[PDB]
C-alpha cells in the first residue's frame, strides 16, 4: 500500500516490499513521488543492486522483530532526515516492512515528533492514511518518546 506523508518541508512513503521479479514496476512508482532513499526496517529481501543503479540508494535497519526501534537507528533515521532534506529539498524518503507490521510507520511518526508534532497528533494522521501503522509495542514507544534532535531549530 503506497501512502504518502507530507509535514513541514518533509515527505514520505511507506511502500509494500516488492520481489525480484517486480523491481522494474517499484522503482517507477519510487520515481513517481521522487523518492531518492529507501530504509528497509525488516529483513532483506528483493537485491538492492538494480534500485541503486536507478538512482535511489537502499538503507538496511532492521529492527528487530516488533520491537521499537534501537536508539542507533533512530539516531541514524533521524541524521537521515536532517541531512536528505538540506541536501535535496523536496525530495521523498521510502520506508517499508510489508505495508501490514507496524514497523514502518514508527520512523515516520518519530520525524513528524521531532519536527513538532505532539505523539498524539502525529499518530492520528498517520492512522487515518492507512491501519495497522503502529504495532502495540510501537505505540507505546511514541507515547514515551522525547525529541533527541528536533527537525528545523
Ligand atoms: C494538525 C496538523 C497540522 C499540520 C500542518 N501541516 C503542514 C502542512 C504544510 C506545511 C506545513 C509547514 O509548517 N511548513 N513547513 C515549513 C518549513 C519551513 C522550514 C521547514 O519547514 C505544515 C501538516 C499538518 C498535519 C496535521 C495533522
Amino acid at each position: 500500500a503506497p501512502v504518502e506523508v507530507t509535514y513541514k518541508n518533509m515527505r514520505f512513503l511507506i511502500t509494500h516490499n516488492p520481489t525480484n521479479a517486480t523491481l522494474n514496476k517499484f522503482i517507477e512508482e519510487l520515481k513517481k513521488y521522487g523518492v531518492t532513499t529507501i530504509v528497509r526496517v525488516c529483513e532483506a529481501t528483493y537485491d538492492t543492486t538494480l534500485v541503486e543503479k536507478e538512482g535511489i540508494h537502499v538503507l538496511d535497519w532492521p529492527f528487530d522483530d516488533g520491537a521499537p526501534p534501537s536508539n542507533q537507528i533512530v539516531d541514524d533515521w533521524l541524521s537521515l532526515v536532517k541531512i536528505k532534506f538540506r541536501e535535496e529539498p523536496g525530495c521523498c524518503i521510502a520506508v517499508h516492512c510489508v505495508a501490514g507490521l507496524g514497523r514502518a510507520p514508527v520512523l515516520v511518526a518519530l520525524a513528524l515528533i521531532e519536527g513538532g508534532m505532539k505523539y498524539e497528533d502525529a499518530v492520528q494522521f498517520i492512522r487515518q492514511k492507512r491501519r495497522g501503522a503502529f504495532n502495540s509495542k510501537q505505540l507505546l514507544y511514541l507515547e514515551k518518546y522525547r525529541p533527541k534532535m528536533r527537525l528545523r531549530f
